[PDB]
């Protein structure tokens, strides 16, 4: 019996080579993690269907040898940022991707600022799924937080220097139900940088424009207090942050706020974790446990190439309940540039100590079948890339995300 | 939740337009068929993207309005012969669809005979179910049943006066596996007009040869001695007559011999039936008992627009088995020029008797969904054509055949 | 020998059914146009390769039957607004034409806007020509004229009542040289619909900013006058108007103000043609001599069905040269519910007064191989559509407009 | 202004990605050819459409870094067989290329015998030249020199220690008319090897029977008794021999017997080239003499790697004319492995002499931006494969052959 990715890949028709070596490197591992997850063979052909007709087509050139064709700049390799897999408990297990939408062109004289890919992405997705895009949290943010072609073409001089243009990214829970829920992320680096004005400020000041002008709590108090002390940017990039909403109907979507610290101890970490203090529980508590023991697991081991950890590379968001005033954390480690054996060693004994040995089998499957340099090559180092850790009222949430382009990398 | 033809007409990308309106006419027919007797989601995929990549690249243009653009000339409307569910017991139900691969440039100068779309589709579905498809037999049978391009090229003066030069004919089991079983007819008109031999010889000739270069046997005793007969040619156009087999294992597969006949009895009919008392046994009546009753049901009723009966269409095969001598008869009643509504009471109170209530559920569900001009219009003629009745030592065998077209007509 | 578009239909692959359909409606027409104009073969194949690659996928949907598929709203029949022809002296012909980029799922809840359309457009054919489409003066006049589809989102209550939501209409001067020229008109209807400011308000201070941020002189002080006066509101239809500008180098492009008037003598089409004497000169009177001439020759000759004529409907441009302050005049007269063969007199009875022998051949060409419903059908009614009319210092400048569509109609 | 590979690059909607970097490769390569020896830009855009829509397809897959996807085995690199460039007196040149087709599933278990590629591109290019496709002389010869899928498959054992399993060669004449004149190359290497009858009588005889059946005149007496000599065998690799024929009107067709022979001296080369003295005359001695002098320009100077000359390794074809009693030889220098500058300079040396100064430069031109590893790479090898040279009385007829695939060599 055939899987529906080789099946697939065998009978499918593509509009560009592109998307068919897309396909080639990435199909295998999403299908492969939604099988291990347990997804239903009707919901793997219609998420793989989805990432052939909505995502391919706008993620980009495929890298040549030399990378001659990737125009449009990035930290990130070519391809998705991610594709993750989130565990909790009850042998709770959902797939999920990132995909920053590249046009074909994005880079060059005709598409500088890369504006129609995530619009087209949407567009095809809701086609996909009439009620799945709500875009009414985009309509409001868009304006306010990304820059339009347009704006970008007049205010070029002001952000020719930025190496990574990005202004939108996409994400795709593609649940259990073949549902995909989309999420976007505005980086607002080209706002601040055109209109000289603070990330912080843009960044809640639509967000106090949202709770206006719809009638839902999103309290921001608290982050902002944080984010605008100087003893947080003295460890935070705070050019690195970015604002996340699930396009849903606002009163059951989120609202998150992202940013990128650099730190050295757990005390720093502590310091964007609880916002200093301001949040408070048994929850953050549990989490910060559950954080120190992967810090301790990962971070203390030594590096490839002995060099040595200058510091930590930690994100986190604070989410928002259209609901509550409920700030919870979720804090990401960098693991890009370590080892992914230790990396898949910490996971293992994370989830052996919370009971979870069906996600511990789980992960060791996704490792073998779509990550087989981890253990062909004992000196692997591009399959992880960040560990998500938070724990909610229903217990801890761990998100492994991997470069399912690794492939392309060994 | 959508279903897996209307999703996939959503995110499928055609290769051309014609395609896309075979598509458009078609999934929703196999599907609805394919659903209502049960097959997985799982499988649907899997067939209806069989049906996009191998068959309906190899079904020819898509009729227009005038039908200008049907360059292959054939008394059978555009489109599959056929979509057919065969009824067993047990609830044993299986979906199956015949098409005379036709070219797109086929009955123009380029592809006068229409030799390559029968290979192309062979080609791919080989592709798709690498050893799903086995050559021996239509290796063994083209060169003599089959003409090729150069051979009917040089040979046109000989031909030319045939409407309908169709040489293979192939038929798709569906099954409950996703597996797709290949069977491939040969009509031998051109054969014959050519080499000015008959039908019967070359047929029968063929078979021996087989029969010799594999060592299986074939008994074509009785329906050779039948078929030379004067008695039978005063009903039998056996100019209409071709050879089927399973395109498997030789010893898996099967021979089965068909001829029409226009008989104006049931004494003419069992002579068909069983080759003038040459099979017998109580199969064969239990399968003339059924077809007795299914001919009173629906030759009895009459005809739209008041037309006579002249006399009635049947169709005949006789099935050799690659392991015994082992006759068997297959009963097709042509309902084409019939009332819908007639020939799906006839199916009904047949299941009915036979105590197949499931059966009569799921015809009638089929009738509702994917046939629905049977209910819109009360004088709908379009959509039943061919009733096959034979008994098996399993017990009756009843396909249903349909115009998956129907909607191209009314 | 094959035409080139024959040719390029026998060999293009073409994505989707309806640009094919859109082709064969098309390309013999913009073909045998451009071919009676004399452009070389190089340049046809060219010009047809951008109509294949950038302008039928943005078309839209091809009209069925019914046109149960255009879910995008219009008074315009789908497909290009004109396909045009102008000609001047010195046997000096351009082929041109004007398409209102339209999405396949535009009206639907996934582009209810069409936002996308005109941008891909744009995309595409500055990477087919980079250098040929500069975005300045698009990049100035879109946020204020246009509205994006966040703007349309929120502000959905504002406009829905807009039976055509056109934002951009794309035309394409394509040149002798296989240069394609792009023109860009904003309707700027959604925009005052939403601020609810004035239509000429708008324009006009679209106008003098761009005149501020880059130091060219657009002399709307005549313009905005004659169209802020009430008497010229009596007649005008002032949100009907719209701005053009050619997107090139702002000092080597044009600003061009439209509107729609209804009059019934020709002293109300002197009151738009002049500004209302604010525009004087020989140019004035030797254009308006021909548009009395033209005016007499094809609005006194009676309409199909015996219908009364009870206006004249005109359109009038000023266009602004960058250089200096000279506004002129452009009138199109609608003849889209006149005789065919009453515009083409009329169109012939011109061109010989002004010794254009060579220009009335090209056109009977193309009415006679292009539009032979013309002659098929005496009583013709869809080709022909707008007539153009200027005099330049260079000598007169006639435009004919016609439906490429009108086999659709026919 | 581009090129028209270079647009058609842009604009060219691609079935497969290997389609896309077949063209990358050859269509600059085709287009520059084409160029300096001045086909006008319609003709190129004919041919390169034609290249694009009926060769490429029938090419084959493109090789990876590890031609880990080539599964038809061929002693020839994977793609065209050659590119040339044939130079009459007249500063007359004709763009030809010949090409194996592969389907894309050739050598795999569905095409094991690579049948339909050919039969494919005829049709296609029937299509797309209605009447410059004439199968009178395919048909004929099919059936005796070729091998179907089904006697291949029958027939296996008796081929599968056959290397190069192939059949069909085709070639393009690209004719300054933009007409495209099909050659068909049938290497009956496997009718011979499943009938264990010999080269020459099948050939012979298949010549023999078209006489015959078509009353034109096809001397292959001499050619006969030349190849049926043991003399001859002991330098020929008879297993090597082919049989071509231009697909046009066998009245204004050819046909031409070609064998391989490794030969030592101008002598072992003169039995090839007059058939044993059987052949004679003014063209003879011209022809031999330019032979001559390209052998000792070439096969002189020293190879790569000093490695030794073993033999000379020559191809020679003896064209029968359908009007007369007239064997007219080509002799075929192999410079696969020789140093493409000392080909080049053999080149232009001959004709200097022969006073063809334009060729020289249309010959510099093609090296230059064809084939850019003849200056970069002072050890090249990949480019020049074969020269042929004939004396018709016209006067002398050097065709150059290249491997238009050298940059995935280099
Ligand atoms: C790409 C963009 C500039 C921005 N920056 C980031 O670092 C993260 C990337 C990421 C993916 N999964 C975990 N982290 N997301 C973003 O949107
Ligand atoms: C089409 C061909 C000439 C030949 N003739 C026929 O009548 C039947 C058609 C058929 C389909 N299902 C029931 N009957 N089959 C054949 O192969
Ligand atoms: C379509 C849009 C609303 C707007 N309205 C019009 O009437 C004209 C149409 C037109 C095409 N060629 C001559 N006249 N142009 C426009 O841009
Ligand atoms: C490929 C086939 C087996 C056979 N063998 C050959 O050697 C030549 C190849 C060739 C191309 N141009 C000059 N020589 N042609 C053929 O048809
Ligand atoms: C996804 C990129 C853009 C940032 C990392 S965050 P994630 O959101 O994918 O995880 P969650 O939704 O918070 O569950
Ligand atoms: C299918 C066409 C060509 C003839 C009617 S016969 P059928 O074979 O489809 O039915 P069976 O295989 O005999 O079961
Ligand atoms: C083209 C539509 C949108 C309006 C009619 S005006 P036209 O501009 O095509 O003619 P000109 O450029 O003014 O020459
Ligand atoms: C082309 C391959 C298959 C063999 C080399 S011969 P060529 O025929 O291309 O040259 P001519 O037609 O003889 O002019």
């Amino acid at each position: 019996s055939p899987s529906p990715w080789d099946f697939l890949g065998r009978v499918l028709q593509f509009q560009h080579g592109d998307h068919k070596r897309w396909w080639d490197v990435l199909a295998p591992v999403f299908g492969i993690s939604m099988a291990s997850i347990g997804y239903k063979l009707d919901v793997q052909y219609r998420h793989l269907l989805v990432l052939y007709d909505a995502v391919i087509p706008n993620m980009g050139p495929f890298p040549n040898s030399n990378a001659s064709n990737i125009t449009w700049t990035s930290p990130f390799p070519p391809g998705p940022l991610e594709a993750s897999v989130n565990y909790q408990a009850g042998e709770s297990s959902m797939f999920r991707f990132t995909i920053e939408p590249v046009g074909p062109h994005a880079g060059t004289p005709a598409d500088p600022v890369n504006e129609l890919a995530a619009k087209q992405l949407m567009q095809r997705l809701g086609q996909l799924q009439p009620g799945g895009v709500d875009s009414t949290m985009f309509d409001h943010f868009y304006p306010l937080l990304c820059v339009d072609g347009p704006e970008a073409r007049r205010q070029w001089d002001s952000i020719a220097h930025i190496y990574h243009k990005c202004h939108t990214v996409t994400a795709l829970d593609m649940q259990r139900s073949a549902a995909c829920t989309l999420k976007t992320y505005f980086p607002p680096l080209l706002r601040s940088t055109i209109m000289n004005t603070s990330m912080v400020d843009i960044m809640f000041d639509a967000v106090e424009s949202f709770r206006k002008q719809s009638g839902l709590y999103f309290d921001y108090t608290k982050i902002k207090e944080f984010m605008s002390e100087e003893k947080t940017h003295e460890t935070m990039m705070v050019d690195r942050s970015y604002l996340s909403f699930d396009c849903l109907d606002p009163a059951k979507s989120r609202i998150k706020i992202y940013t990128e610290a650099k730190v050295k101890t757990l005390e720093e970490a502590y310091s964007f974790w609880s916002l200093g203090g301001r949040l408070s529980g048994p929850e953050i508590d549990y989490g910060f446990k559950i954080v120190s023991q992967m810090w301790d697991a990962i971070y203390s081991k030594e590096l490839p190439g002995g060099k040595q950890r200058e510091n930590n590379h930690i994100q986190i968001n604070w989410e928002m309940s259209a609901k509550d005033s409920s700030v919870a954390p979720k804090l990401y480690l960098t693991v890009i540039e370590d080892y992914d054996a230790y990396v898949s060693s910490a996971i293992v004994d994370l989830f052996t100590g919370l009971g979870w040995a069906a996600h511990v089998q789980t992960h060791k499957k996704i490792e073998k079948e779509a990550y087989p340099m981890c253990d062909a090559n004992p000196q692997s180092t591009h399959a992880y890339v960040w560990i998500s850790l938070a724990y909610k009222k229903t217990g801890p949430y761990i998100t492994v995300y991997t470069n399912p382009g690794a492939s392309i990398l060994e």
